[PDB]
């Protein structure tokens, strides 16, 4: 029967039951509901993958990580996702299974655990996650895991757009994996989750879709890396590129925004506006230089007291920014436009306190009273020094010059998991004089800043697997790991500039955890 | 009455794959449908049929984000039409349910009366219903397929007698005998996803005919000009027209090789694709995507690099649009420079433009003619492939512009930009690619802080604006104020003025 | 997760019986018998990763050989298939594959694996030994099919859901081999007996069994040479003789007959005292010339920039007299405009050529000057200027470059031979997808050297990176193998 | 009962069965051959070796290859082939008996098929 296929090598189901009771679904609820809704019983008989439905077992992981979780609620199904977008609220419970079917010559056990409403699930030891309704499985299970998850509450149903949680189902790994294939340790365990519905499932209110905060899905532009255009300086994004992190401090403050669309540091929305300075214009007596008093993004009064680092926009590095100061005069429309140039390690550099310092080509011919705008073309470096030294990407200016010093910044941003680098979106700037360091690096291009603005989408998870599939071959090139605190991570060691087809896009395929393995990509 | 019971989805069985089942309760609430907002007003006349729909999923909005998870569908609807007049307004109209294959163009009040029809006058104050039975010749409907259904069809009767504008509302809901058929993943390719609007901002939002931020919006007359800008041309369906591309950076840029003219300050510039890429001058497009879609002289810096040590060089220069030596579509475009002797011939160069200029001996701000098209061809032959112009169709309606204003960097120019979509509608449409599934796209501008519908205007299909005023006018907008997709309609839907 | 795809029983033929004309009886072997489709391969590999469509197929006769030719003589079908797929893998292996079955008429390009698992789906594991038995129902919205209207079908897809984790062996790699084999379901069946191979959508292709020697080249009237791969980023490839789509529709200046390729037919006219002649032009059915045609110039224009020499030659009606020139045409010339109907020629002779009388130009070969660069004046990838500075080139036959990572165009030493030309525009057999495989065989040892693509469009792609001439046996011809969808990766050289 | 010995780790026997008609040997003939004769019954009890009875599957080998092919005839069979040396004619048909008992760490499919006469073999595709 299993001859030549599965060979008894590997265990066929698990004897293992959770001690859970029964638990109604939305029956209860009739009473008090407004209506009795329907779910397509397709969908109730059809196991379809978990929009969180993917998780590794790997070397790198280590006893005691949970590598899997979900509270029960419609986001544990795609189909019940996009249904729930219309309802109001649900009751009643799910059925998951989890598939194992590990090579034959791995090893390692799995606790799957349920976690009752309002108990808290931070520090969970192995010890601890015995103590709940549990199921311990084999790494190498050949017969996919069914786990009923009953909606245990003490209310009638849920409510999507409020904070009453839920039962939490966690998969830990409870054993390291290891294995003796005789050959190089590649047999990771790759893990799919897939669910259906609980004949007590059901939704409760029929309500205008799109519209609830808490139901509106997760997604990722198809635009193209050429498409797109650097966060850091107003120009357009040319390749991918990861690299050791450890020697310097990425804590960039422009292209910083979470996934469920929350804005940090000085980051805003325009693509033009992202090293543009408005404001009025001050001589400098006897030499070419202009104190600017800045004004707002959109020509209003600036307010230090923002729990803001500085005005959004403003640089986020050191080094001499040429481009051109424009002026107008309200009266008669005379216009006058001159080379200028700013350095953000210059101790008049101060846009915290609202004052920055230009270097012109006039001494005059730039009026007190008018708004003037420094349009920002590239980056010079002083040829006297060593090359490729000035423009420190990495280096964070004193947005309040001697005074104090920084505060409210967005975090800094460090690969976590073992094997693992930042991705960066890299763009070239434009040299305007000297030999200086072109090399520019954001962590999300601006239009996925502007896409994760508009869709505030919550984070079903700390992480957003991506995939970069070429569309003419259908392949994959690598995966990555997209967080939610706005930064892309990929597996590999060293330096490398991306291979990529002009026409690759990126392509959310699960939720995962920070503990999720990554398929090694590089070369 | 004039039409028997005719079978939905329980038909389609045998050969369907799938049995599925709709909430009950979605038939049990009348709902306003994606189209269903039409008007009549004093300025139509019978035969001006003023609102139409055809049987499907997109009859209402609860049906339209399941279709999203469907392959196909059959069966009819109950819709239920309401009219906003008063005891003053004269006049009938008729709804018609018209059969699949019959040509709608050309029926006179009087034909409209042998379809299945109902007549209602339009003081009436109580809503009219109006069964839609899926009349068909197959088992079923497939969404992504363009097979004709069952029209409904809204006509004036009599003429109408009564400024006073009637607005009148479409809600349907689905009989008891539809159903979807073919339960499918909700996938981006699949092109089901719902038209909309980004919620962003005027002030927030970025020009898409120069690198600029926008600032108002503004409306007039264009009867002067000829309004056919070849940047932020794009379809709500999300085809790219003229020269438009998606990055808003290379809204006016340059990129290639660059050539000294001897004795002069002027240099050539032999063109490259926004890519870094070789150029071809036989693609189908006026020219390469971001070249200026204006008469004028633009301001701006060259840039270069040397490969091999990282020499790199900036000096002021411009950009004059129209000019002879401005041939882009040919491959090669003039800049008068800040320097004779100091930009290499194999490295490459970059023109980042920051400004317009003006002559000032000549009359005061006349040199950037934005609504006059330059030469993409130089001297040697006429524009090719461009993007239609633009200009309103309907009484009493002027164009609306998204209006930024350029950089001066000499002289006194004219520094009014305005485009047709913002550079971020252009992003959203090529992304969404939601079918268009009417010709118009009523949009309102609504305050968040209320709630309350601040002036509507039309979104045209063919990636333009037009609103209801007469005369130029910037509009006084709160700054928080954002544009909502509210209804498909028609050519005849009449404006609320505004102003 | 059972083993058994989720779908409901979908009737065949028989819902048709009181539409249909008539009632048929096909063979009970090949409903007993498990045949493999063409495109039936695909392969598990440790590069595959989650997402990958590894094949694909619509539900059609063009499964099964045997009702693809009986299909030939009868007007339609209803009706589904049993599938048979194998997997050759052993009790070492890991990892998942997804069949599904897509609806008629849903995209299955840039589906995600948790979208797949939307649809009727099965998971089979690599070690599975026994075949898996996939039921594929014709679901559709009418009675049956017609031939010759294409409707759209399910579609089994094959995704890689699992990645394969086994061990190599020495530096051959492991991979898990699958084959896919069908047969029709007892509800399948044909409709109404037809005569034989009239209708044209059940037409097969084919490729000439032809010889490299024995063709001939399809830009200009000579033979061919050898058959050469190369990168084309420095040059644009566009010809425009020898473009012809595989279901027969001739492109841009491409015609058929193999030595008229370079010719020009016409009146001529003395340009007083120089070596220069003006020639009006006509077709070469000896018709007047419209430019209102949608096409770049007269069929057989050449399709590169260069002087080409040749002869004229004129004969007088009345006498007999018969003249024949060394002549030269230059395309880069700034008289050369074909579109609005002149040529000129550069002769040995200043009055040897009379008025009103029929000239044609017979191509021979092509000229260098010596004074210029070498290797510089046959420009065989620059098109000339057929409306010579009046408008601009119009309706052009596309350009061609490989798209796929690995592939070079592969050239006949041309795009196409012509007599491949000849062969699509007669047989036109439709297309089943952008890709016909081609297999390369030596008949004397009947094995097979290598494997192209030939594209839809008249075209044919190879993976190599690098310019070659290739190791061709004298007696090697083409055969056709198989349809296959657009992601089908071919072996190397 | 395989414990320790293949130890499932191998298919046991195939359940696919050929789709032929049973054929009538040499019994049809009587009426018109000349004599009715005989064989030895051990030779058709007993399988032996065939003269052609050795073929090789290895990473060499690609798909489609013809491993091992035989028409029908005496020469299936050592004994048989000594036979008819000494005889005009036959007929009749054979049990084939083919072992394949590889590795349990390999992995590669073989098909079996039966062409009847006068169909050409030389360019068969799989
Ligand atoms: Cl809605
Ligand atoms: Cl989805
Ligand atoms: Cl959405
Ligand atoms: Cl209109």
């Amino acid at each position: 029967p299993s001859d030549g296929s599965t060979a008894n090598l590997v265990p066929e189901v698990n004897n293992e039951v959770m001690a859970l009771e029964p638990v109604v679904g939305a029956a209860i609820a009739a009473p008090v509901a407004g209506q009795q809704n329907v779910i397509d019983p397709w969908i109730r008989n059809n196991f379809v993958q978990a929009p969180g439905g993917e998780f590794t077992v790997s070397p790198r992981n280590a006893p005691g990580e949970i590598l899997w979780s979900a509270p029960l609620g419609p986001d544990l199904n795609p189909y019940l996702s996009h249904l729930a977008r219309m309802y109001n609220g649900y009751a009643g419970g799910f059925e998951v299974q989890v598939i194992l079917a590990g090579n034959a010559f791995t090893a390692g056990k799995i606790i799957f655990a349920a976690v009752p409403p309002n108990f808290p699930t931070e520090g969970l030891s192995p010890s601890q996650v015995t103590m709940f309704p549990h199921i311990i499985v084999d790494v190498r299970q050949l017969e996919p895991v069914l786990i009923p998850l009953p909606d245990v509450r003490n209310n009638f149903y849920h409510y999507n757009q409020s904070n009453d949680p839920t039962i939490k189902l966690i998969a830990m790994l409870y054993t390291p994996l290891r294995a003796n294939n005789a050959g190089d340790d590649v047999f990771t365990v790759s893990c799919r989750v897939l669910t259906r519905p609980s004949p007590d499932f059901d939704f409760i209110f029929l309500v205008p879709p799109t519209v609830e905060s808490r139901t509106k899905p997760f997604t990722v532009p198809i635009l193209t890396v050429e498409e797109m255009t650097n966060s850091r300086f107003p120009i357009p994004l040319e390749k991918l590129f990861t690299g050791p992190s450890g020697a310097f401090v990425v804590q960039p403050q422009n292209g910083r925004c979470t996934t469920d669309g929350v804005l940090l540091g000085t980051t805003q929305l325009s693509p033009v506006n992202i090293c543009t300075f408005r404001g009025d214009v001050t001589h400098i007596a006897g030499t070419h230089d202009y104190t600017m008093n800045l004004a707002s993004q959109n020509w209003n009064n600036y307010d230090p007291t923002e729990e803001i680092p500085a005005p959004l926009g403003t640089p986020d590095f050191v080094g001499k920014i040429q481009g051109v100061l424009t002026q107008t005069t309200r009266g008669d429309g005379s216009t006058r436009g001159h080379k200028a140039t700013v350095s953000t390690g210059s101790v008049h550099f101060t846009p915290k306190l609202g004052s920055v310092q230009f270097t012109t080509d006039t001494n005059n011919d730039l009026e007190t009273g008018q708004n003037t705008k420094f349009t920002p073309v590239g980056v010079v470096q002083d040829g006297n020094s060593a090359h490729q030294n000035e423009p420190q990407q990495w280096v964070l200016p004193n947005y309040s010059g001697r005074t104090g010093h920084n505060v409210h910044l967005a975090p800094a941003v460090a690969p976590t998991f073992p094997g693992e680098q930042l991705l960066f979106f890299r763009s070239t700037m434009p040299g305007c004089s000297g030999y200086p360091n072109m090399n520019l690096d954001c962590l999300l291009p601006q239009e996925w800043v502007l896409h994760f603005y508009q869709e505030a989408a919550p984070a079903q998870s700390d992480v957003a697997l991506l995939r970069f599939v070429n569309p003419d071959t259908g392949r994959v090139l690598f995966e990555c790991k997209l967080h939610k605190s706005g930064y892309v991570t990929v597996a590999h060691t060293g330096p490398h500039d991306l291979v990529i087809p002009p026409n690759g896009y990126f392509r959310f395929d699960s939720w995962v955890n920070q503990f999720y393995t990554l398929a090694p990509m590089g070369n």
